[PDB]
């Protein structure tokens, strides 16, 4: 079922926590990315003592996704070790709205089981696209 | 009245639309950031030959202003060579929540007089923030 | 400096693959390990230029991202008369995760090549020794 | 290569004002034009590390803003036993809008200083010629 997998997902963000490379923060946060061929692909934050160059759990999923060949997302699952649902900062959602459609559900995770369910629109609302370049 | 100096802030931000740094994409974008004092900050995006160094015009206006010590906000203009309303990208969202409080306004701008009114937090819901670092 | 075919055919394969609807500039990489497996990258662009991201970064979040942290060679290579320089932002990336004298090949169009490594690259680096 | 005590001063006094709420780690710049008009750079973090901006790259998009074009010689200032270094990032920005042999001073604690060239922190510099 649609709920089962998306416990399935959850786990491999929430495993991800583990593996994030974040020795300045020490603030790890999760990610899975899933397509619509069923492929998962796992995301971490990783950290640059210059802090700008810090790429976040969210952008890094997409990248390994990207890079080899997937253009089809059905689902994003983010976690973090928070009291509430993580939230995805404004640049990845920009990245979400550049490759998933406006309504791709996205799954929020906190500690302790809690979650939120949004989309790529609801999270960017009137984003900015390729439009008009 | 506050729709007069919302107009002159307007024509701030389409002002700077000839001063933008834009040799790769051509394509400009203007801000106009408004201070709690009464000052106005002028942004512009800058490209880099390298595209992902490329900083936008609503970050270089924050920049600016924080950098003179600003910490107080009180509207922003955007505007773009848009057929509808410019709309900032997800990344500038992010900084604009760093400052600003969440209902703080923010007037979208595009070509032939087109505006659209927002605020902070309808541009980008659920914001993550410091609070859990 | 050992440099292996596989290695050049990973970075100059990555070019068709890239993700440049904006620029059609791609540039692609090859990431090595210790235990010689081999990390591709591609450059990835976004509407909103800022966040688009460098083949060479792509291939380090890869790589990290399945816990490797020794790393041996880096291959860069695009479509460039002469060999392909890495942005400041990549090697600030490389000297996070790289030794200092670690070999980095890079490749143009026609078999121009360039040998350098990490330190010849950015040299009196930046690291979080005083954070 | 010319130094003035007010380009130092500068870059020393931005340390007091930058917007480091999560490093604690402030990092100033001084960026000098032609006309010798001076512009002060800090460092703004983000809460989302990744959108985190240099003091040097500050410097240049408030000149730049302005319509500063020609410029002739960058301060780099931090809290740091030796000269603090630019990342790799900011070298970049550097060689998209300075010389090559743009002369770069750098200032850690206690006034030691180290002199160096946008060139020299970024050899074989990525540009544009092939985009
Ligand atoms: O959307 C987001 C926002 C933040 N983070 C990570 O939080 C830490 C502190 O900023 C950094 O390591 C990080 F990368 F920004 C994400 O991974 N995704
Ligand atoms: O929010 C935004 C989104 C985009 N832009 C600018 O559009 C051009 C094409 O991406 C680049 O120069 C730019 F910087 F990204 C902004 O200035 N602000
Ligand atoms: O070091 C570098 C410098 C540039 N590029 C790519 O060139 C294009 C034009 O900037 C963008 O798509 C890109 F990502 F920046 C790299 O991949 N690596
Ligand atoms: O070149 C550089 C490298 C780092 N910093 C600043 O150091 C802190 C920790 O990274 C961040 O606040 C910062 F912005 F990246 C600069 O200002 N310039
Ligand atoms: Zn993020
Ligand atoms: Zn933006
Ligand atoms: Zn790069
Ligand atoms: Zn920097």
């Amino acid at each position: 079922s649609m709920a089962e997998l998306k416990q399935e997902w959850i786990n491999t963000a929430i495993e991800a926590l583990d593996k994030a490379y974040v020795p300045y923060s020490h603030f790890p946060v999760g990610a899975c990315l899933v397509t619509e061929s069923g492929k998962i692909y796992q995301g971490i934050n990783i950290e640059n003592a210059s802090f700008g160059l810090t790429n976040c759990a969210e952008r890094t999923a997409f990248f390994k996704a990207v890079s080899e060949g997937e253009r089809s997302f059905t689902h994003l699952v983010v976690a973090g070790h928070t009291p509430d649902p993580i939230s995805p900062c404004g640049a990845c959602r920009q990245v979400m709205a550049e490759f998933c459609a406006p309504d791709m559900p996205v799954t929020l995770v906190g500690d302790n089981g809690v979650t939120k369910a949004t989309t790529v629109r609801e999270l960017l609302p009137y984003a900015f696209t390729e439009k008009d370049l």
